[PDB]
C-alpha cells in the first residue's frame, strides 16, 4: 500500500520478495530517471539527510560520502577504498525531512554513488534498464525497514546451538587436529559448541566427500565430538572438481547440471581442487540435485554447514590461463625491454576473478540461456537456496545451521552470512559493528565476523576485544587463515580472561536467543542504529559505534588498542553493566548524556535501558547445559521481560508455551 513497484524493461525474476506488489503506472515519485547511458536514478539530498542500508557494504551506518557497487566479489582486503565486497543488498533509505526507502531489484552490477561525486547527489546506475524499483513510504526509516522486512519474507532462524561459541581455522585436517581443539577448550573450561571444518576435511577438495584416510569412520568421529556437545560444521564450495569416477562430477556432466560456455561445453573454473565446474544454481533441477547432496553429510550426523567461494570465486579459467602463459613466454623472450615486469604482474592479477570469465559461462533458466554476468549477484544466493530447500525436503521441521559468504536479498530466508575475510585489525572491530544494523535492515540477522581477524597476525588484546563484540553477534566465531599466528583462546597467556569473556556469551544466550527469535518472528531488527530507537535525538541519530539490541540493551564495544575505556552517549538513563572476570556483575546507574566508561580487557560491557531488565544465566560450557529455570534478572526494579524459549531444535514457533514473563 505504502509500497509501489516501478518496472523498467524486462527484469530478471530474482524472487527477492515473497509478497506480490502490482506494477505502478505513474511517473517515478522521487528524483529523476535517465536512459541516456544505461539506467540512472538521480536524487538531490538535503544536507541533513542520512542514508541507511546496503547491508554488507563498506564504511559506516550512514552511507553518505562514498561509492558502493553491488557486485559480489572475492576480495580479502577490506580497506576503506573498496567499493565491492561479497554481498549485493540493494536497499537504501533516505532519511530526513523527506524520507523513503528504495529497493533496486536488479541482479547485476549496480553502482550507488552516494555523495561521492557531489556531496548533495545520490546517483544509482546500472548498465541495462531492466529492473524493478520498489519505493517504500513511511514516517521514519525504522517503519520503512519494517515494511521491507515484511515483503521479503521471514528471516532464516538458526538452531539454538548456533548461539554458542565456535572455533575454526583454515588448517585443521586430521582427527588429531580436531581433538587438540576440543581438548584445548574443554580442559580449560572455555565454553564452546561448534568446531568448523575447513576445506581440508574433503578428499582432494571434492564437495560431498570426506577424506576417508583421516576419517575412516566419519559418523563415529561426528558422534565422539557430539557426545562432548561439539558439533562439526563442514565447509561446502561452489566448484565441483573435474575428475573421472567422481560421482558428483559425472552426474553433473551427464545431466547437464553445470554452467556451460557459449559453445555448449561445460565451463572450467580453477579453484581449490584445480579444475572445477560450477553447478547451474539458477537451474531448478540442478539446484535440487546439488542441495540433495547435503544428505551425504546430514546422514552422518552433521547439523550445520557453511557455503564458501560462492561469488563464485575463480582463480583462473582455462582461457585466462592460456593467455597468461602466452604473455609469459613473450616476457621471457623479451630482450629489448618492450615488456615490463609490471605488465607481467598485471596479467597475472587480471586472470583472477576476471570480469571476462563472468561473461564466458551461462545459466539455463527453465530452458533459456542467460550469460552469468547478467545475473552474477544471484549465484551465492541460489547455492544457499539449494541447500535450504533441500533441508525442507528431508526434515521440514528441523533447523540446520547454514550461512554463506556471498549473498543477495532473498537469501536471508535460507541462511545467514559471515562477513568474509577480514583482518586482525582494530579498525575491523568497528567495521564488524557498523555492518550489523545494515544487514538487519536487509533481512540478514544471523551474522558475525571472524573474531580476532581472519588474515594477518592477531595479538592477545585484539582477540579479547573482538570476542567482547562477538559476545553479542548471533554468529560468534573465532576463525583464522592459513599461515597466521594461531588464535585459539588457549594459545595465549592468562587464559582465564578468555574464559571470562566467553562465559559472558553463555550467560547471555537465553536473552540473546530470545531477542533473536522475537525479532525474526515479527520481521523486526535484532540490532538497530540509535536513530531508530531515539529518532527525536539529533545526537543519537549520528552515533555509529554503539548499537541497540532488542528492546532492553545497548552495546558499545572498545575498539581501540591500549584503551582502558571509551566514550559513550546515553540517550536516556541506563545501568552500565560489566561482566567481571571473577564472575560478578558490576552495575552503576548513568544519566542521559556523554560519559567515559572504564572497560578492562577482560570485562564485557553493556547498558540496560531505563525501565528494562534482562535475564542472565549462570555460566555453562555448552548451550545444552545452560540452566534457564530460575535465572537472575539484572536491570531496573519493577520492570519485566518476556522470555522466548522453545526446544531450540524444531520450528514450533507459534505456541503460547514458548513465552514466559519474568519480573524484577
Ligand atoms: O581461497 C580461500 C577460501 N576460503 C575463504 C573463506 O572466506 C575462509 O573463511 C576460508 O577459511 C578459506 C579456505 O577455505
Amino acid at each position: 500500500a505504502m509500497i509501489r513497484k516501478y518496472r523498467y524493461g524486462a527484469p530478471f525474476d530474482t524472487e527477492a520478495l515473497t509478497e506480490k506488489i502490482e506494477t505502478a503506472e505513474e511517473a517515478f515519485p522521487y528524483g529523476e530517471i535517465s536512459q541516456k547511458e544505461g539506467f540512472a536514478f538521480t536524487y538531490i539530498m538535503d544536507e541533513d539527510d542520512i542514508v541507511y542500508g546496503l547491508g554488507e557494504s563498506n564504511r559506516g551506518i550512514n552511507k553518505r560520502g562514498y561509492c558502493y557497487i553491488s557486485n559480489c566479489t572475492d576480495d580479502p582486503i577490506h580497506t576503506e577504498d573498496k567499493r565491492s565486497l561479497y554481498g549485493a543488498h540493494n536497499f537504501i533509505i533516505v532519511s530526513g525531512k523527506t524520507t523513503f526507502g528504495l529497493f533496486f531489484d536488479y541482479p547485476s552490477k549496480l553502482t550507488f554513488d552516494i555523495g561521492y561525486t557531489r556531496m548533495d547527489t545520490l546517483k544509482v546506475s546500472c548498465e541495462n534498464a531492466d529492473l524493478d524499483i520498489y519505493v517504500i513510504e513511511g514516517e521514519n526509516a525504522y517503519d520503512i525497514v519494517k515494511q521491507f522486512r515484511r515483503v521479503i519474507g521471514r528471516s532464516y532462524i538458526p538452531p539454538k546451538f548456533a548461539f554458542g561459541f565456535g572455533q575454526s581455522r583454515w588448517g585443521y585436517t586430521t582427527k588429531e587436529d580436531f581433538r587438540a581443539v576440543a581438548k584445548g577448550y574443554r580442559e580449560n573450561h572455555i565454553p564452546i559448541d561448534m568446531i568448523y571444518m575447513d576445506i581440508d576435511y574433503m578428499q582432494d577438495f571434492k564437495d560431498f566427500t570426506v577424506n576417508e584416510k583421516n576419517f575412516p569412520d566419519f559418523p563415529e568421529f561426528v558422534k565422539e565430538m557430539k557426545d562432548q556437545e561439539l558439533r562439526l560444521i563442514p565447509i561446502i564450495d561452489a566448484g565441483v572438481k573435474v575428475e573421472k569416477g567422481y560421482e558428483v562430477y559425472e552426474e553433473g556432466v551427464k545431466n547437464n547440471y553445470f554452467c556451460k560456455r557459449e559453445d555448449g561445453s561445460d565451463f572450467v573454473a580453477a579453484v581449490w581442487p584445480g579444475d572445477t565446474h560450477f553447478p547451474d544454481m539458477l537451474n531448478p533441477e540442478a539446484r535440487k540435485w546439488f542441495g540433495d547432496k547435503y544428505r551425504f553429510l546430514i546422514d552422518q550426523g552433521i547439523e550445520g554447514f557453511w557455503n564458501d567461494m560462492n561469488e563464485p570465486a575463480i582463480f583462473y579459467s582455462s582461457e585466462g590461463l592460456a593467455e597468461a602463459k602466452e604473455f609469459a613466454g613473450e616476457f621471457a623472450k623479451d630482450t629489448e625491454g618492450k615488456i615490463h615486469p609490471w605488465a607481467m604482474q598485471a596479467k597475472m592479477k587480471d586472470i583472477v576473478n576476471s570480469p571476462e570469465d563472468y561473461k564466458r559461462f551461462y545459466h539455463n533458466v527453465n530452458g533459456k540461456k542467460i550469460r552469468h554476468d547478467k545475473v552474477h549477484n544471484l549465484f551465492g544466493y541460489n547455492m544457499t537456496r539449494a541447500a535450504g530447500e533441500a533441508f525442507e525436503r528431508i526434515d521440514p521441521e528441523k533447523r540446520f545451521l547454514m550461512f554463506s559468504r556471498s549473498s543477495y536479498i532473498g537469501m536471508h530466508r535460507y541462511g545467514g552470512i559471515w562477513m568474509g575475510d577480514n583482518k586482525s585489525w582494530w579498525s575491523h572491530i568497528l567495521l564488524n559493528l557498523k555492518m550489523l544494523p545494515s544487514l538487519n535492515m536487509c533481512g540478514f540477522m544471523y551474522t558475525g565476523a571472524d573474531l580476532g581477524g581472519f588474515g594477518d597476525d592477531t595479538t592477545r588484546d585484539l582477540l579479547l576485544r573482538f570476542l567482547a563484540l562477538g559476545v553479542f553477534t548471533p554468529l560468534m566465531r573465532d576463525h583464522a587463515a592459513e599461515g597466521t599466528r594461531e588464535q585459539e583462546c588457549y594459545q595465549f597467556e592468562n587464559i582465564e580472561d578468555f574464559r571470562s569473556v566467553i562465559n559472558a556469551r553463555y550467560r547471555l544466550v537465553p536473552y540473546l536467543y530470545s531477542e533473536y527469535m522475537k525479532a525474526a518472528l515479527n520481521d523486526d531488527m535484532y540490532f538497530k542504529p540509535l536513530g531508530f530507537v531515539y529518532p527525536d535525538d539529533k545526537m543519537a541519530i549520528r552515533v555509529e559505534d554503539q548499537l541497540m539490541l532488542g528492546n532492553e540493551i545497548m552495546i558499545a564495544p572498545v575498539y581501540e588498542q591500549n584503551a582502558r575505556g571509551r566514550y559513550v552517549y546515553l540517550p536516556e538513563e541506563m545501568k552500565f553493566i560489566k561482566f567481571m572476570p571473577d564472575g560478578s556483575i558490576s552495575e552503576e546507574v548513568l544519566e542521559k548524556g556523554v560519559h567515559y566508561v572504564d572497560v578492562a580487557l577482560n570485562e564485557v560491557p553493556l547498558f540496560i535501558r531505563s525501565g528494562k531488565c534482562i535475564p542472565v544465566a549462570e555460566a555453562a560450557e555448552c548451550v545444552k547445559d545452560i540452566d534457564t529455570e530460575n535465572m537472575q534478572l539484572i536491570g531496573y526494579e519493577g520492570s519485566s521481560y518476556t522470555l522466548y524459549e522453545d526446544d531450540g531444535i524444531h520450528k514450533d514457533y507459534d505456541k503460547k508455551e514458548n513465552y514466559r514473563v519474568l519480573t524484577k
